[PDB]
């Protein structure tokens, strides 16, 4: 993988240093060998043994996927992809796709399509780059470019950088270039490893958040537009950890929420970027769970969104986000997106979700 | 008097089938300016506003009939009614009443000044507007642009709407974008318009150039990924809003599905909102305002202009119609939608606005 054995340890912790929980962990016991094996068997005569595949693909993280597809070359010198894509169809191929890809390769496969066809697609732009930090947005980037080769682009030197928007075009567009350049805070392994021990004020700033908050206030008015970089200079740059503490001084000093503020100021794509982040950071399993609902409108495979997010929250926070869906609509998650879906696309997702079949 | 004439253009004044909107404000033919100002003027005098009055009477006239008023107010008491009227109400009701008085294309330029001025872009505010301006009344609201670009600071002869929009490079939206801002839509000659009631909207359209267009339309699918994609920015973006529904039933004919399905599909982003908004201004018009309406309304009161934007210059096109259409979808009356969204005299004017007069 080129993630990883994991997503990066800055997603995996809520703004009080309490794990978010996952609905797919590493597998006690994982044997690449064993899956790829019992996959090969699943395929087999006319038909195929779909719950099968499911009961593995949809039960392992994106790391263990992937040295499954390596064991399974390996072994049968065939190559899992193609051999998943020929003996299935329909809406469960599709789903099946974006499973045994690399992470990276999955996402920027998406900001391929949101960005080449009529019209740029940027809700998912800003659900993709919100969820990046640097070293998967490099990773990203890189399966970009690997994309476009697989493509048949006969072009050199075109880059994700390339395809996208200039910095010109606006704010919204320059503080995504920003984010692209995936230069945003890091935190030291060591740091976050250690997060669930000495919690949280070891990885943030008060006397930072104190001064943001006061970049954040003075930030917006009319007459003078000329680059007004500070708003995407601390959303775009400071650790969740560290917004959430902006956020809560930023309150306590003006009376405002540091949300109510931004969507007062910006407008159009920069405030939905904004918003996206910074609820990213301070609101995550609302934001998400506000997203898969958007993404659930009778489309199907027609719409990515919906699997894309199940796929990836899957092994960070799927199930906080589930627990979110259900206080703020009503319904279980589980079920909405039963009442969405069908097939073995549906079942796929259900198991994503912890669901047995 | 105004830029925009006796009447917003008459190209938006018929459906698709040839029938007439139906406004909630026509000119009055019995309009008094010099009586109306007079009445005003009489509101105003000491320290107790007749809130009701001003209404009764701004927010029952046309922009042609507001801006006479303006007018024979100045020669009257040597006094600006816009001004008069700032000094002698606040809040909401100060807001809804700037709105009002000033000519609509002035009106449109400053908010349109505040879409891009700020921090990101309000597209949904630019889209909303240009799709509701022909060329006309576009380049009108161009110049008014330049003049609020003067009232607000800059020193700078030669900046213009134009400049401060996004470029065509920044992607198909902004491209299409700039279409529309362009002013170059096909037109019909007013005296066709007028006769459109006698002569039907048969005479108005173009079958062989909806054919044409359709099939255009159609292959912007296969090689999708070539040279930019213009044909249907060209289609939807310039076909008169009768030639466009006459697109659209030839486009479904031949391929058996809808053209709004084809853009919805093919599209993405404030791209496919702006042509969804187009074709469906043509096609689909009261509806989609309605829903425009509907989402307006979010409780933000005067901090979204959106509302008073939409009530303001419908009302004297096509907003009885867009009355029907909302209660139908919504299940719930605009009158009262908009009842539980505003207060005070700024309610009381959106309310008047559509029809809803309250006398003293």
């Amino acid at each position: 993988s080129e993630f990883g054995i994991t997503r990066s340890l800055i997603h995996s912790f809520d703004p009080h240093g309490k794990h978010y929980r996952p609905t797919i962990k590493p597998t006690t016991g994982f044997s690449a060998s064993a899956d790829a094996e019992r996959l090969h068997r699943s395929m087999k005569g006319p038909g195929t043994n779909e719950l099968a595949i499911i009961n593995i693909l949809a039960r392992r993280t994106n790391y263990e996927r992937q040295e499954i597809c390596q064991s399974y070359k390996s072994l049968y010198k065939q190559d899992l992809k193609d051999d998943l894509k020929s003996d299935t169809s329909g809406d469960f191929r599709k789903v099946l796709c974006q499973l045994i890809v690399d992470t990276p390769y999955m996402l920027a496969k998406s900001l391929y399509y949101a960005m080449k066809g009529l019209g740029t697609n940027d809700r998912v732009l800003i659900e993709i780059f919100t969820t990046l930090w640097n070293d998967e947005m490099k990773a990203v980037a890189d399966a970009y470019k690997q994309v476009l080769k697989d493509k048949g682009s006969e072009e050199s030197e075109r880059s994700l950088v390339t395809d996208m928007k200039k910095e010109t075009c606006g704010d919204y567009e320059y503080a995504l270039l920003s984010l692209v350049q995936a230069e945003r805070d890091d935190i030291p392994i060591l740091q976050l490893k250690a997060i669930p021990d000495k919690g949280v004020n070891s990885i943030i700033n008060h006397e930072l958040a104190e001064a943001d908050a006061k970049d954040l206030y003075a930030s917006g008015a009319g007459r003078v537009g000329t680059s007004e970089r500070r708003i995407t200079r601390v959303i775009c740059n400071r650790t969740p950890y560290q917004l959430y503490l902006t956020s809560e001084i930023y309150f306590k000093m003006y009376g405002k929420t540091l949300l109510e503020h931004i969507e007062s100021e910006t407008s159009g794509d920069y405030r939905k970027l904004l918003v996206a982040v910074l609820r990213y950071a301070i609101d995550r399993p609302s934001l998400i769970a506000e997203w898969l609902h958007d993404s659930m409108a009778g489309l199907g495979t027609k719409d990515y969104a919906l699997m894309r997010l199940l796929i990836t929250r899957s092994e960070i926070d799927l199930q906080d986000i589930m627990d979110a869906y259900e206080s703020i609509y009503g319904k279980s998650l589980l079920n909405a997106v039963k009442d969405d879906t069908s097939g073995d696309y549906r079942r796929t997702l259900c198991v994503l979700m912890g669901e047995i079949y």
